[PDB]
C-alpha cells in the first residue's frame, strides 16, 4: 500500500528506537521522582487514541507498579466546573498534537489541585511543558495521517519505559530495549487481517483480555476511522455479561490472542462465541521470542500496516 | 402491555425504590458519616455488565457531587494476573444484582485485603460477597426474573444517590432523593418514547449523551444488545468527534440520551452537528414532569425500559430469556 498511515506506521520501531535512547535519562530521572513521591493513583487525561493509550497505562501501572489507575472524565470540569482531590496522585496528559484547549484546561485544573503533572506529547515546545512539571516527548515525528499509528505506539513506548525505570523491574527493562526489534519483526511478519474477511462486515466486534482488551479498543477506533466499520471492543469476560447476544445472529468478531496471564481465561471465552456461531478473525503475536508484555505492541503494529490495506480494498482513502 | 417479565418488573421499580430509601435511611446516614471521618483518597467501582454501567453512573455522581476521583477497576488485574494494589485509604464498592460472579468477587477478595474500606450494593441478601466486605447496603428491589436488569439497575442508581445524598449532606442531592420515587411513577405514566418502528432495519447504532446523560446511554446501548439483538454502541458527544464520526459517512442511526443538566448545552450542539451531517436521529427526552437534574437520567431510562420491552417483542426476541443469557453470569 501508499498511504501516509502505512508509511508513518513502518516508521514506528525505527522512531521508537531513538526515542528510548532519547528519553534514556529523562525517564530514568523520573522514574526516581515517582519513587519519591509514591504516586496514590494515576489519572490518565487524553482523547480518542490518547485515550486508549491511558486504557494501556491502566493495566501497565496496576500490573507492574500496583497503582491504582484510570481516565478523566473531562465534562467533571469543562461541563459542570468541579475539581477534583488529586493531591498525592499522579495525572499523565496524553497528546500527540499538545495544544487543543480542552487538554490544556484539564492540565491546569490538575495543577492547581495539587497532582504531580506529566505530559507525553510529540511537541515538547508546545504551551503545555509550562503547566506540566514534566515533559516525556513522544519524539515520533510529525504525523500527517488522519489514523495516529506511530504516535500511538510511540505513546506505548514511553508509558513502558517510564513503567521500566520506575518500578526497575528488570525484565520490563529489557522488554523496553528489545521493542525496536519486536517491532520491526512484526513489520517483516506475513499479514494476519486480510480484506477478503472484511468484505459486506458492516459492524463487528474486537475482543480481547487484559492488555489485549486495552490494545483493542485502538483496534476498534481504527476499524471505525479508517474502515468506516462500526467495530466494538470487549472484554471477552464482559462480553459474556449481556453482548454476547448479538452471536445469535450473524456477527464477526476480531480475536485479540496475547500470550500472557490472559490467555488461559481469553481463549476459553474464544472457544465459546466460536461454538456460538460467530465468524473469527485471529490476530496474534509475530515471532515466537516477544517478551509477553511487548506482545500487544507487535501485534497492533502488525494491525496498522495490515489495515491500511484493508481501507484500500474496502475503497477507503485511509489517509 | 407487552406481558413481558422485564416489563412488569421496571414497572414496579417506583414503589421498590421508595421502599428501599425508606428500608435504608439508617445505614446510609451511618456510611456518609463513615465516609466523612474516613476522607477517600478514591472510589473504585467492581462490576460487570449494568452493574459495571451504575459504577460509570457513581463515577459522574461522586465526582461532581464530592469531588472524589471515581473509577471502574480491571478485575482481571487480580482475578487473571493475580495482582493486588495500593488501596489504602481508598473506598471500594462493589456493585452486583447477584453478588456471584468469581472475577467480582476475587476482586473483593483482593479489594479487602489490600486494606481498602470496602461496601456492598447487592440484590441478593444470600450473595457471598456479603461475607467478604465491611458493609453491605441492601438493593432492595426483590428477586429479578428477568435476564435484562431493569428495577435492579435503577435500584443501584437510587442507592448510590442515597450514598450520595447522606455523604456530602447537600441540600440539592437530598432534596433530589426525596423526589426519586414521583420522578420515576411520572416517568412510568409518561407517554411512550422509543418506538419499535424507529429502530427496524437497524442491525447497528450510536447513542450519544454527555455526562450523567452518557452514563446512562452505557446502560442503553448494552440493553439494546441484550433484548434488542442490536449492536448499539455508547460515546460522549464530546468523544464522538475523534474519530467514531467517520460512520457518518455511510447511513448511521444515533439515539441521542438529552438530560437537561449542565451538559444540556454542549451536548444538543453536538446533536445538531451529527444531524447536519446526515445521521438518522432518534431522540429520548427526561419525560416533561418537573424533574429534578440529577434525577432525570434515571427517569429517561425508567422510560426506556418499559418501551424497549415492547421493541423486543416487534424484532421477535424474548427480552426474559434472550438466546445466549442467563440472569447470573459467571466470567
Ligand atoms: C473510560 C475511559 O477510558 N475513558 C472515557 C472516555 O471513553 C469517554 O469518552 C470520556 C468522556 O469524557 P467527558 O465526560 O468529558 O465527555 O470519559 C472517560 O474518560
Ligand atoms: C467503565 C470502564 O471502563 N469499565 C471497564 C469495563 O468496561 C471492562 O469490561 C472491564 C474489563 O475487566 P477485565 O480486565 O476483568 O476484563 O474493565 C473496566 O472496569
Ligand atoms: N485521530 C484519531 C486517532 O487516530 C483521534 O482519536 C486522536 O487520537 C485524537 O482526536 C487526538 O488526540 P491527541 O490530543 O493525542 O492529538
Ligand atoms: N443481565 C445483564 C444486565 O441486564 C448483565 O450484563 C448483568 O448486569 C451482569 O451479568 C452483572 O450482573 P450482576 O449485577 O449480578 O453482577
Amino acid at each position: 500500500t501508499n498511504t501516509i498511515m502505512e508509511q508513518e506506521a513502518r516508521t514506528a520501531p525505527q522512531k521508537i528506537a531513538e526515542q528510548l535512547l532519547a528519553n534514556d535519562a529523562i525517564t530514568e530521572s523520573l522514574g526516581s521522582v515517582l519513587r519519591e513521591f509514591k504516586p496514590k493513583f494515576v489519572m490518565i487525561v487524553g482523547r480518542g487514541s490518547s485515550d486508549h493509550a491511558g486504557v494501556f497505562a491502566k493495566y501497565l501501572f496496576e500490573i507492574e507498579a500496583s497503582i491504582p489507575t484510570f481516565a478523566a472524565a473531562p465534562s467533571v470540569a469543562s461541563v459542570y466546573g468541579k475539581t477534583l482531590k488529586l493531591a498525592g496522585g499522579l495525572v499523565i496528559v496524553i497528546s500527540q498534537s499538545g495544544r487543543s484547549p480542552d487538554i490544556l484546561a484539564q492540565a491546569r485544573m490538575a495543577k492547581n489541585a495539587g497532582a504531580f503533572c506529566v505530559a507525553l506529547v510529540n511537541d515538547e515546545t508546545a504551551p503545555i511543558k509550562d503547566i506540566v512539571d514534566v515533559v516525556i516527548p513522544l519524539r515520533a515525528g510529525e504525523e500527517k495521517a488522519v489514523a495516529a499509528t506511530k504516535s500511538y505506539l510511540a505513546t506505548l513506548s514511553a508509558l513502558l519505559q517510564v513503567a521500566a525505570k520506575w518500578t526497575q523491574n528488570e525484565s520490563l527493562v529489557e522488554a523496553v530495549n528489545s521493542l525496536p526489534q519486536a517491532l520491526q519483526a512484526a513489520v517483516d511478519a506475513e499479514p494476519q487481517l486480510r480484506a477478503g474477511s472484511l468484505t459486506d462486515v458492516k459492524n463487528l466486534v474486537v475482543l480481547g483480555r487484559g492488555f489485549g482488551y486495552a490494545v483493542s479498543k485502538e483496534i476498534a477506533l481504527k476499524l471505525k476511522e479508517v474502515c468506516a466499520i462500526h467495530a466494538e471492543a470487549f472484554s471477552s469476560a464482559e462480553f459474556l455479561h449481556g453482548p454476547v447476544t448479538l452471536v445469535e445472529k450473524k456477527l464477526s468478531i476480531l480475536d485479540v490472542c496475547i500470550r500472557d496471564e490472559s490467555y488461559g481465561s481469553h481463549v476459553e471465552q474464544i472457544a465459546n462465541v466460536k461454538q456460538r456461531g460467530a465468524n473469527l478473525i485471529h490476530l496474534h503475536q509475530t515471532s515466537a521470542d516477544i517478551h509477553p508484555r511487548i506482545a500487544p505492541l507487535a501485534l497492533l503494529q502488525r494491525f496498522y500496516i495490515d489495515v491500511a490495506a484493508v481501507a484500500i480494498a474496502l475503497g477507503i482513502n485511509p489517509d
